[PDB]
């Protein structure tokens, strides 16, 4: 279900897939940004 | 500061990132960041 850690994981998966994939400093930037969001909603959960 | 040409090339891989992403906030994310894009260069290329 909505922000279940399964979910927040498999976000996470993705954006590391297309991360290794992009070039483009602005697009690696709006990559790392939610990134850094998915990350902070996993480690909340402890 | 932005440039018309550079901002094409961003706009040429969020189009190849978006042919592969499947999770719902990923997409979400690059659409908003691909219009941005566009809207960018529309006024660039006003500009010239």
């Amino acid at each position: 279900s909505h922000m279940a850690s399964e979910e927040l994981q498999k976000d996470l998966e993705e954006v590391k897939v297309l991360l290794e994939k992009a070039t483009r400093k602005r697009v690696r930037d709006a990559l790392t940004a939610e990134k850094s969001k998915i990350e902070t909603e996993i480690k909340n959960k402890m």
